[PDB]
């Protein structure tokens, strides 16, 4: 039976007085038990809000690279990141891939350290307009998704999250039955290259737009296990998002 | 001009060691005639100005040219400023050479640091290609330009000469060759900004260095100080703050 995920990604937002404000909002906030809570603050205040955060909401970092030290001016380590009690990384966000240009090949090879390090690691996928408009939705986001299950050895520690870039700032917009729609893909693409307990087990998120108002019926989607907050995330919807299953 | 030391930790240590390290240089008397500056990793910064004694100021190893926005994995000035921070170190050979970052974007994130109030320690530097081609005063004074394109008061920059060349190829430089490029830059700033801004810039050494090399390198003209790589996690980094005395 697999436990609903709702992760919060900051991604470059707030200082250590707006993000104590957010984060006095979610400890008040009254987590469901069966939900999974992760909320991944900006490099800089990892520490800050792992020290501030509520030990029921687990801490992300929101990248890192593939060595445990060494010569990476501006880099750092999954070493670090559990020294500052943190938990998980999201590895492969769409920002990285296609603002910075990271690579499948040194996603793979970040996905391997961070799990050998005792991470958890949110691993992100997902195709651009031009790729789907074009019908290699399955081609990309199953490459993807090879990659990082040839450098997964355990599961158990990793959450995959399917980001609609395709439906980012575009002008266009997803559907929840496009959205179910590759979930159930993925899950296959699992039973049939891994194993079933790994398809059965595995926790598959959305990473598209998601708001209080259409999480319910997300989240009712029968292989969309939970979700990868963006904007939503800094804001009191958020806990809204969090009991969308209540 | 007064002399600039830097200590860049790149990716390296955790709160223990780096607590450590820190004790040790809360302990150095730092010379009179010495500024001294720690680069922590990013999940340090905060941590190590808590840790940190006054006299020693912190810099982030790189940041983004916006103030918040949909980047994830970036900081910004205003979040480096929010931690205690007062500088930046950017353009770094290992974000040119290994993250791939353009002269255009360095350029960018230079001119956004300064308007947010960040010092900048500015990186640039010839890879052994570009020297054995005869092409090191081009590479290094066209980084320089666009650096100097994005800098209006260079009270708030220091410039750091990374010889590229030197790094695991099988040669390296010499204080004279080091002097050399220095001289050069020196006279860049002299030429196309101010004779003022020439002679009130630090420009620092971001090649090998080490408590057996400072002296002669801090002894060179032109030479205002260093960016320490792995020494700087050491004792020995403090032998390089007394690089003049």
């Amino acid at each position: 039976s697999r436990k609903f995920f709702v992760g919060g990604n900051w991604k470059m937002n707030g200082r250590k007085q707006s993000l104590g404000e957010l984060i006095g909002t979610l400890n008040a906030a009254k987590v469901p038990a069966d939900t999974e809570v992760v909320c991944a603050p900006p490099t800089a205040y990892i520490d800050f809000a792992r020290q501030k955060l509520d030990p029921k909401i687990a801490v992300a970092a929101q990248n890192c690279y593939k060595v445990t030290n060494g010569a990476f001016t501006g880099e750092i380590s999954p070493g670090m990141i559990k020294d500052c009690g943190a938990t998980w990384v999201v590895l492969g966000h769409s920002e990285r891939r296609h603002v910075f240009g990271e690579s499948d090949e040194l996603i793979g090879q970040k996905v391997a350290h961070a799990l050998a390090e005792g991470l958890g690691v949110i691993a992100c996928i997902g195709e651009k307009l031009d790729e789907r408009e074009a019908g290699i939705t399955e081609k990309v986001v199953f490459e993807q998704t090879k990659v990082i299950a040839d450098n997964v050895k355990d599961w158990s520690k990793v959450v995959l999250a399917y980001e609609p870039v395709w439906a980012i700032g575009t002008g266009k917009t997803a559907t929840p039955q496009q959205a179910q729609e590759v979930h159930e893909k993925l899950r296959g693409w699992l039973k049939s290259n891994v194993s079933d307990a790994v398809a059965q087990s595995t926790r598959i998120i959305y990473g598209g737009s998601v708001t209080g108002a259409t999480c319910k019926e997300l989240a009712s989607q029968p292989d969309v296990d939970g979700f990868l907050v963006g904007g939503a995330s800094l804001k009191p919807e958020f806990v809204d998002i969090i009991n969308a299953k209540q």
